[PDB]
Order: C-alpha cells, then sequence, then structure tokens
C-alpha cells in the first residue's frame, strides 16, 4: 500500500503532466497522496494563474464575516457576525491595521505557536464564500473555472442526468481568520489555489481515521453532539494540534504559500489559518472514486448546515433514504 503513514505529499508536475487534470489526480492517488486527505501542488514554473493582481481591489465583499470565538485556546467554536460591505481595497487596508495585522514572528511555527495561544481573544473579518474566479480566461491548466463539472461525473459514472451547476469561490483573508474543522458537502474533493498574499496553514486528519476526529468532537463539544448527529457540518469547531496529540488522533500539518495548490481528498478532515492578507481560490469537484464516499456521506438534517442549491440531487440519488429527512432540514 502506498504512503501507510499517511504523510502529506508535495508534487512538482511538469509542464507536459499539468495538461490532463483528471490524470495528474489519478496519479497523485496512485501515489498514496489520498491517504493523508491533503495534497500540495507546486506548478511548474511556466504557468501563472493570471498577468498581475494588480487590478483587484475593486472587487466587492457583499457580507464580510467577523468570526467571534467561544471557549478556551485549544478547544473554542466561532460564530459569524455579519458586517457592512466593504472592497477588496478596504479590506486589504482593514488587514493591515494595527488592531488586525501580522504580529511580529520568527519563522511560522512561531506564528503557529501565537495562533492557538491567542486567536480566541480577538474576532477577526473573513470574506468568504464570493462566488468568482481571478484565472484568466487564457489559462488553459489547473484553472478552477474550467473543470469538469460534479454534475457531469455523476453523470458519466451513473447514468442520471441531473440539475445543478460548480462554480469557484474566492477567500479574503487576514491574520487569524479560521477555517472550522470540516469535510467537503457530500464529502466531495476540493482544490484550493493561494492567489496571492501571506501564506494559510493547513490541518488534516487521513480519511481512513475520520471517526477517531469525530468521537473527539462529539466529547469536546457535548451540547452540540445532542443537537446534531453531524455537527462538524455546521463549519464552526475548532481544536488545536496540542489537544489532538494529547486525545491521539492521527494527523498531518502544512503550510501553503502563494502560487500552491492544495487538495483535499474525500472524507479528509481539514482546518486551519490565514498568516495575514491573502486571496484565494476554491472548488469542489469529483472523480469516479468520490462516488461511494458521496453515497456514505453524513448528513446535517438538524437546519443549521444550510448548503447549495446543487447538493439536493447528489443527496436525491447517492442517498434516497436520507432525503425527506435532509430536505426538511433545507426547508
Ligand atoms: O481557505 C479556506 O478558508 C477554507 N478552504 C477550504 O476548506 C477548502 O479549500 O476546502
Ligand atoms: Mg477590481
Ligand atoms: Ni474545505
Ligand atoms: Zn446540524
Amino acid at each position: 500500500a502506498q504512503n501507510p503513514n499517511c504523510n502529506i505529499m508535495i508534487f512538482h508536475p511538469t509542464k507536459e503532466e499539468f495538461n490532463d487534470f483528471d490524470k495528474y489526480i489519478a496519479y497523485m492517488e496512485s501515489q498514496g497522496a489520498h491517504r493523508a486527505g491533503l495534497a500540495k501542488i507546486i506548478p511548474p514554473k511556466e504557468w501563472k494563474a493570471r498577468e498581475t493582481y494588480d487590478n483587484i481591489s475593486e472587487i466587492l465583499i457583499a457580507t464580510p464575516l467577523q468570526q467571534v470565538a467561544s471557549g478556551r485556546a485549544g478547544v473554542f467554536t466561532q460564530y459569524h457576525k455579519k458586517k457592512k460591505a466593504m472592497t477588496v481595497g478596504e479590506y486589504r487596508h482593514l488587514a493591515n491595521s494595527k488592531k488586525y495585522q501580522t504580529p511580529p514572528h520568527q519563522n511560522f511555527e512561531d506564528l503557529e505557536r501565537k495562533y492557538w495561544k491567542n486567536r480566541i481573544y480577538n474576532s477577526p473579518i473573513y470574506g468568504a464564500d464570493i462566488s468568482g474566479s481571478l484565472f484568466d480566461e487564457n489559462t488553459k491548466q489547473w484553472n478552477l473555472g474550467h473543470l469538469g463539472t460534479i454534475q457531469d461525473l455523476l453523470e458519466k459514472e451513473c447514468g442520471v442526468v441531473i440539475e445543478g451547476v460548480n462554480t469557484p469561490y474566492l477567500y479574503f483573508g487576514m491574520w487569524k481568520t479560521t477555517f472550522a474543522w470540516h469535510t467537503e458537502d457530500m464529502d466531495l474533493y476540493s482544490i484550493n489555489y493561494l492567489h496571492l498574499g501571506e501564506p494559510k496553514t493547513w490541518y488534516v486528519v487521513p480519511p481512513e481515521h475520520g471517526q477517531r476526529l469525530e468521537r473527539l468532537a462529539r466529547e469536546l463539544f457535548p451540547g452540540s453532539s445532542r443537537g446534531c448527529g453531524a455537527f462538524l457540518r455546521h463549519k464552526v469547531a475548532l481544536i488545536s494540534p496540542t489537544v489532538l496529540k494529547e486525545n491521539g488522533i492521527p494527523f498531518n500539518r502544512i503550510t501553503q504559500e502563494a502560487g500552491e495548490f492544495m487538495v483535499t481528498f474525500p472524507y479528509g478532515y481539514h482546518a486551519g489559518f490565514n498568516h495575514g492578507f491573502n486571496c484565494a481560490e476554491a472548488i469542489n469537484f469529483a472523480t469516479p472514486r468520490w462516488i461511494d464516499y458521496g453515497k456514505m456521506a453524513s448528513q446535517c438534517s438538524c437546519g443549521e448546515a444550510r448548503v447549495t442549491f446543487s447538493m439536493d440531487a447528489f443527496v436525491r440519488i447517492l442517498q434516497p433514504e436520507r432525503y425527506d429527512l435532509w430536505k426538511r432540514g433545507q426547508d
């Protein structure tokens, strides 16, 4: 079995290998990359996402989210308070202000220590989940707005045509902005490109060990667990690496820098934080190997998770027994 310790693998495709996206995902899996839950892909030196980032300041963040924490430094939840709209240029200035800027630090490890020690005492503002793309239309390789759609993959694999669309999302981050422990909707893959700015640190649990994380989470968030049998779908719970280590949960960590892609694999729980002002782009995708994970994905039916239009068909076709209850949670 390849990669039996489930280490995060890093790939350096040539420009020739960068032509066929599906083929390269399958290659990475042939080397055991999925066992980690997360892989890094460094694009060939010839490639670029677009010519410059000099003209992005007028993009609107219609609903910036202030991420307010509750709990203890290593075990907390966050809720999102909606703030007034602002442009990317306004948000960048905010991120660089004395109140929100990255503190002085020695290296990524020192910054990680400061994040875990101090996150809860601050409420950073995240421009998340903004529909759109920063890939130039002329970028033909690994353009996250030009991937094969998940609806077309389900149709190719299973023969059933379904409604729905699949488009990318932009994330504008600042110091301490945080992504809670989660898997993707329907345990899909995700791909994330860090277009510009400061790094993003990721933590990930191997898919084969995801239920160990879930059991810890039920212990650490016991009211939430009674409220919902899949509460990590709410995307609000954080658990630090120190706490994970104390409880014997297998995980890995890696820092993504500007110009790098990350791929999350089906049922790979992940969480992380931004180091400073940055912009990422991400989208879900599927492969044939995903179908079995989609059929087994947990679902939130308590009403909290509320998701896209396109998840309807996935539930309806892959999980018909769950469909009625899940849809009640959507309505
Ligand atoms: O970058 C973020 O805030 C969160 N991104 C992801 O969970 C992802 O790409 O799957
Ligand atoms: Mg602009
Ligand atoms: Ni994700
Ligand atoms: Zn729920």
